[PDB]
């Protein structure tokens, strides 16, 4: 009777949405002070609810056993423990607890011990959330749409799995490269409901903010983000692809001509093979990766010698059949790459961890210790010829990427610099070859392409040829600038490649290059790869074409090698006698686009070079001059020298520290809490907001456009709690068969600060946008059938704007329940 509630007022409990949890404390009518006198209880005398209440006899017995063992009491009560025997034991436990409280006059040990005991109960930990599925964080929980117990978080939407393939709910029949629905809605952390028109409008607001970051933050139009990279296209409602499209038109006029489109060249991270034709049918407002060419490169050059495939795919298995690409404008624009901050980097780290560290590693949720231990092996393997974990023939992949036509190459930072360590600190063994190839791409690479696969000796070789500036076909003759341009690349993927004397590899170079002298650019040696940085530096190894413009090679030149850079043969030749400042690139015409497509893969777009300027595993910064953006501002001249046109920067948002995923362990910037906190409140991994502005300004100085990561899928770890009606679900959002979480209350962390940059800039510019661009809000979106709803600005992120959250390890009955009436405790 003494241990009841002081007053049934909300201030007497530790509530969440006026509900009670297992770890909740309360203020009783009387405190058993020191365990002797029943004293009236002040406001600072909160006590754990579990000290005097239990949601079943079993849990009470477990409480008795655990606290007896923890406090020093001998006797523990077994299976058949009578009802009242447990009550008297709990009274003894309370007496001992208050006695030990007065002996220390704090209540920290009690908090810790109660938390531990709660975490030892079945329905208060992961056990009630199991079975785990293929979610990157073990499981998912979908917030119910009509939660009677919590209208706090309802929604008329939460439309799931609306990928570009599955935008309308049924799989699109127009695209059949992918059997599946082309993605899944639940990827990581708290999943943003991008099917809510309010959230769509807020995403448009965030996009406008990012595109005008300079003006909005430092009153400087020189420091605006030029382009965007839409992250996790396959995990969000694809209506955003229209919204981001529309805007890029209405706000920047990319549809009008080609110069605007190229000045705001936006890309997608869409993995499903259906996404590139879906985007081409959308109107080519953005460009998608060439996944086919990526896989061809990976499986023909990078894989170990056992698992390496033939070389023919490198020609045919792509978006452009580069057998004879004699076209002024390619059918579909694309950007190609071999590695990225995630693709074929964190995968290799996972492989190493699962092999020689922690075989039980779950998804990509690494620990920093595991990361460093694995990186030791990674850095050693990168330097060996016999590679167990890392890529072979990286230089060959980049030699093909930077000479290919009809695609925009994206050079990854971690292929020129160490994936770990400080930014642009230590170079890789391939740095020289890649830099030489970029400079030679500026100087020589232009015109039509021709690729040939020749079976010679015991193996095969491939020859990629660029005819030169102006020469679109082999028959075209061009002019003097044409003759000093063009390039030949000869690659083999077998170290055992040995030709006989009777074997000759013929390489047609184009009608422009008849009887011309050619000098080696890159050459494979036993050392590694010799780069020739000028005609002089290689004048000892000149060779000539015949009267039909054919380079001819034999066993003297082509043989199999096996060194830490080449598992095969690499030979790149350029014509002799080009000006040291010769440039074969083109700028985009101002002529009005006519075909209804915004971005065109013309000769001007082929001249662009994307650069992914960050690694996931960048070492943290000690001093100012080690910040990433500072070093970028310092070394902008290097990027200008390399021919970089679009610099894809890391996501500059400030990182959370929960550690539930790799993104929040190395703090790349994809795990964030405030979407507008671009290094404002705190510095990000790469520098303060002012450092970012300086970097953007320095990049714009040399004419380089800047690309910002647009990440509308998920947000990590909000500070405020919230109780929601929810159901256990897989990554596809299907309810788990007979889980204990079925329309059940759950304590998610889905309430934003409310005094962050999200409160400041949230929906600020909406009023402006429908002023200047009304048609953006006229469009009836595809998945929803209704236009964006900018009426309400999103100042505080609530669970109503979210599809759900990864399982949190809190339990299915973590929200307390009166076992008599079988309803949750309310207030
Ligand atoms: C997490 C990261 O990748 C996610 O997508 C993965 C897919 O689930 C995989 O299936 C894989 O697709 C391959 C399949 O064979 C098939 O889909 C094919 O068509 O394409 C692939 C061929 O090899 O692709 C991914 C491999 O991990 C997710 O969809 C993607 O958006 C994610 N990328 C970034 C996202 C976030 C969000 O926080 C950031 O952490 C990083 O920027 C990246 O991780
Ligand atoms: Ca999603």
């Amino acid at each position: 009777k003494y241990n009841q509630v002081y007053d049934r007022s909300a201030q007497s409990f530790e509530h969440v949405d006026h509900y009670l949890t297992a770890e909740s404390w309360y203020r009783p009518k009387y405190i058993l002070k020191d365990g002797k006198t029943w004293t009236q209880s002040t406001e600072k005398d909160f006590r754990p609810l579990l000290m005097t209440w239990w949601p079943s006899q079993e849990t009470q017995r477990q409480y008795v056993n655990y606290m007896n063992a923890q406090l020093g009491i001998n006797k523990t009560y077994d299976d058949t423990s009578n009802q009242l025997q447990l009550n008297i034991a709990a009274a003894t436990i309370q007496a001992k607890i208050e006695a030990k409280i007065t002996t220390l006059k704090n209540t920290d040990w009690l908090r810790q011990t109660i938390s531990a005991f709660v975490k030892t109960q079945s329905a208060w930990n992961s056990d009630s959330e199991k079975p785990f599925d293929d979610h990157l964080q073990n499981g998912a929980v979908l917030y119910d749409n009509e939660g009677k117990l919590t209208p706090y978080a309802n929604s008329n939407y939460r439309i799931l799995n609306r990928t570009p393939t599955n935008q309308t709910g049924k799989k699109d029949p127009r695209y059949t490269a992918d059997n599946t629905i082309g993605g899944y809605e639940f990827l990581l952390a708290n999943d943003v409901d991008n099917s809510n028109p309010v959230v769509q409008a807020e995403q448009l607001n965030w996009l406008h903010f990012l595109m005008n970051f300079g003006n909005i933050y430092a009153n400087d139009p020189d420091a605006n983000f030029d382009s965007i990279r839409v992250d996790a296209v396959d995990n969000v409602d694809a209506d955003l692809l229209q919204i981001a499209g529309d805007y890029l038109k209405a706000a920047k006029g990319i549809h009008k001509n080609d110069k605007a489109a190229n000045d705001h060249l936006s890309i997608l991270e869409a993995w499903s093979d259906n996404d590139t034709p879906y985007l081409h049918d959308d109107g080519d407002n953005m460009i998608n990766m060439d996944n086919k060419l990526r896989l061809s490169l990976l499986f023909s050059l990078a894989k170990p010698l056992n698992q390496r495939s033939g070389m023919n795919p490198l020609i045919t298995n792509s978006l452009v059949n580069r057998t004879d690409d004699n076209a002024e404008t390619a059918a579909v624009p694309s950007y190609s790459f071999i590695r990225a901050h995630d693709s074929e980097v964190q995968d290799l780290i996972r492989d190493i961890i699962k092999a020689e560290i922690n075989p039980n590693v779950v998804g990509y949720s690494f620990t920093m210790e595991e990361i460093k231990k694995a990186f030791e092996i990674y850095n050693k393997d990168l330097l060996a010829t016999e590679k167990k974990y890392t890529h072979y023939n990286t230089a060959l992949s980049y030699a093909l990427l930077l000479t290919n036509k009809s695609s925009v190459p994206r050079v990854y930072y971690g292929d020129m610099f160490t994936d770990d360590g400080q930014y642009m600190a230590h170079k890789t063994i391939n740095y020289e070859a890649i830099e030489t190839l970029l400079k030679a791409r500026i100087k020589y690479v232009s015109g039509g392409q021709a690729m040939r696969n020749q079976q010679v000796g015991n193996s095969e070789i491939i020859t990629s040829v660029r005819y030169g500036k102006g020469a679109l076909k082999a028959t075209d003759t061009g002019d003097r600038t044409t003759r000093t341009s063009g390039v030949a690349v000869i690659e083999g993927n077998n170290p055992s490649l040995r030709l006989k004397a009777s074997d000759r590899v013929v390489v047609n170079m184009g009608a422009a290059h008849k009887n011309q002298a050619y000098r080696p650019l890159l050459l494979t040696t036993d050392n590694g790869i010799k780069a020739y940085h000028s005609d002089q530096e290689a004048a000892g190894l000149v060779r000539y074409t015949n009267d039909r413009g054919e380079l001819i090679f034999t066993a003297a030149d082509i043989k199999g090698y096996a060194n830490p850079q080449v598992s095969g043969y690499l030979g790149v030749w350029v014509p002799v006698g080009a000006a040291a400042d010769q440039d074969v690139r083109v700028a985009a015409s101002t002529a009005p686009s006519t075909d209804g497509k915004s971005v065109h893969q013309n000769a001007a777009l082929d001249s662009r070079v994307m650069f992914e300027g960050f690694s996931n595993f960048q070492a943290f910064a000690t001093k100012k001059e080690e910040y990433t953006n500072v070093v970028i501002a310092k070394n902008v001249d290097k990027f200008a020298e390399w021919g970089v046109t679009d610099f894809e920067m890391a996501p500059q948002y400030v990182s959370s520290t929960d550690g539930s995923f790799l993104d929040s362990v190395i703090q790349n910037g994809y795990a964030f809490t405030d979407r507008y906190d671009l290094g404002i409140s705190k510095p990000n991994k790469y520098g303060t907001a002012d450092d970012l502005v300086k970097a953007i300004k320095a990049l714009h100085s040399k004419g380089i456009k800047v690309m910002a990561d647009w990440v509308p899928d998920q947000m990590y770890a909000f500070p405020e709690k919230e109780v929601v009606t929810a159901t256990r679900v897989d990554k596809f959002g299907k309810p788990v068969e007979g889980s204990q979480i079925k329309s059940v209350l759950y304590v998610a962390d889905s309430k934003s600060s409310g005094k962050d940059q999200q409160a400041k800039y949230g929906g600020a510019f909406l009023e402006e946008l429908q002023a200047k661009y009304p048609e953006l809000f006229a469009r009836k979106q595809i998945s929803t059938g209704v236009p964006m709803d900018p009426s309400v600005k999103i100042k505080q992120w609530s669970a109503k704007y979210f599809n759900g959250t990864n399982i949190l390890g809190r339990g299915a009955g973590y929200v307390l329940k009166d076992q008599a009436t079988n309803t949750y405790f309310n207030i």
